[PDB]
């Protein structure tokens, strides 16, 4: 894939406000696959904005009203139109899930440099995220190589069937383009 600067090429530079800290330590390399909004990049959605100017009103539930309170970070969020965003480059851990396990190994906050996609209502999400992401994911397995098996996301923490509220993303079509546990090297 392109780098540029050394920060991630052909993506929107959002770098969020305020980052995180978490008092965790596994080797950052996890993809984590789910439909999320949550930072105001580009949108003309009042609610998202809200969080980050602080105005938010606790209507829509208690998890993201509660969350507001903490600052948010994701790391590379792709739109549904099929852009890249990239909020928090490899420098200075980000948070953007809550809990998460696989294969054993679970994370106790996202302290791992994956990928976030967004949507809103499963808006279309245009097939073009799951080659660009596969182009990424490349990249990111050749730096470092844990992704290749280890494509999870919230409700992913044991039944593949179920990723989030909202999966969708053909775990066939995205498994078959991504590293088919074959065309990799070293390990
Ligand atoms: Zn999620």
């Amino acid at each position: 894939m392109l780098l540029d600067e050394g920060w991630l090429a052909e993506a929107r530079r959002v770098p969020s406000p305020h980052y995180d800290c978490r008092p965790d330590d596994e080797n950052p390399s996890l993809l984590v696959v789910h439909n999320i909004s949550l930072p105001p990049g580009e949108f003309g959605g009042p609610w998202i904005d809200a969080l980050f100017t602080g105005t938010i009103d606790p209507n829509a539930h208690p998890y993201f009203a509660g969350i507001a309170h903490l600052r948010v970070s994701a790391h590379c969020l792709i739109r549904r139109d099929g852009e890249i965003v990239q909020y928090v480059p490899f420098d200075k851990r980000a948070w953007h899930a809550g809990v998460s396990s696989y294969q054993g190994r679970e994370r106790c906050n996202d302290f791992s440099i994956g990928i976030e996609l967004e949507g809103t209502d499963t808006l279309a999400y245009t097939d073009a995220q799951y080659q660009q992401l596969a182009a990424v994911t490349n990249a990111l397995i050749t730096r470092y190589p844990a992704i290749a098996n280890n494509m999870t996301g919230h409700c992913n923490i044991a039944p593949e069937r179920k990723t989030d509220p909202g999966p969708s993303f053909d775990w066939a079509r995205f498994r078959a383009l991504v590293t088919p546990s074959s065309h990799k090297e070293m390990t």
